[PDB]
């Protein structure tokens, strides 16, 4: 059966305006839905280089997003069953300021530490909410956070999100990767969990405090530590060895020690010792409130 109402967004009234994002397997476009043919601007996600397995994953992704209703999660609006109801596209609210990764670079001169901590708090709260559904995001990064306005960000994409098995606290991926955001046990055992999302959240917090400055990204810093000339699997082997023996991204320029300490606590090789998203949201909000 049709998991969504197929009459809500009819393809003949969904008009393309602009490309917003693009990867190897998906893209997001700005469109306008004008049923009166005379409408609302929306964001539309579609597959690229689609396959039956990717379409099945996309259906799971759509079901994930439709199940989430939270101030710091982008709003699902519906599905368009295009190509004569032989294809799927996901309809979402359009967030006018784009990805946080780009916004931070464009507006770094107006964004101070307390503003970065507001962004940190909101991402944390979206992640607390995901955990209540037993969803593991698996792709937390500033490129996947969107800006609604100067005071509100939202987690914007769920293309890699998985639901935990009923009887397990981790999801084991078979055939796989943003390796420079991955927790060590994801690299060495293919295991993803709430705690590996907390590791990746530490990387997001690092990204925020770098302001996405050139040469400070996690890939650039890890490659500088590993050796820039290395290629292929040797990179992974060195990253594993580096993380297991306490190699870490550096404290960003200007970053307070207290905030670097939060990053370092998220980057614990002991999975059970990492803080929870609830711990993190309270700690960050108390820092903001005490400033
Ligand atoms: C890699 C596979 S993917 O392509 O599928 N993937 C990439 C992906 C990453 C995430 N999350 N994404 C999602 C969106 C997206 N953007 C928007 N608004 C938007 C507004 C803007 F003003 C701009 C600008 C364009 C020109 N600039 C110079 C300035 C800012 C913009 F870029 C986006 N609203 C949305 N609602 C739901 C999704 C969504 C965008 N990228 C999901």
């Amino acid at each position: 059966a049709f998991a969504r109402d197929p009459t809500q967004f009819e393809e003949r009234h969904l008009k393309f305006l602009q490309q917003l994002g693009k990867g190897n397997f998906g893209s997001v476009e700005m469109c306008r839905y004008d049923p009166l043919q005379d409408g609302e601007v929306v964001a539309v996600k579609k597959l690229q280089h689609s396959t039956e397995e990717h379409l099945r994953d996309f259906e799971r992704e759509i079901e994930i997003l439709k199940s989430l209703q939270h101030d710091n999660i982008v709003k699902y609006k519906g599905v368009c069953y295009s190509a004569g109801r032989r294809n799927l596209k996901l309809i979402m609210e359009y967030l006018p300021y784009g990805s946080l990764r780009d916004y931070l670079q464009k507006h770094k001169e107006r964004i101070d530490h307390i503003k970065l901590l507001q962004y940190t708090s909101q991402i944390c709260k979206g992640m607390e909410y995901l955990g209540t559904k037993r969803y593991i995001h698996r792709d937390l990064a500033t490129r996947n956070i969107l800006v609604e306005n100067e005071n509100r960000v939202k987690i914007g994409d769920f293309g890699l999100t998985k639901v935990l098995p009923q009887d397990k606290e981790y999801y084991k991926v078979k055939e796989p990767s943003p390796i420079f955001w991955y927790a060590p046990e994801s690299l060495t055992e293919s295991k993803f969990s709430v705690a590996s999302d907390v590791w990746s959240f530490g990387v997001v917090l690092y990204e925020l405090f770098t302001y996405i400055e050139k040469s400070k990204s996690p890939p650039a810093e890890f490659m500088r530590m590993i050796g820039n000339d290395k290629q292929g699997q040797m990179i992974v082997f060195h990253l594993i060895e580096l993380l297991k023996n306490n190699g870490r991204l550096p404290r960003p320029d200007g970053c307070p020690d207290e905030i670097y300490m939060i990053m370092t606590e998220c980057w614990n090789n002991n999975v059970n010792q990492r803080p929870s998203f609830r711990d993190l949201a309270l700690r960050v909000d108390q820092i903001r409130d005490n400033m």
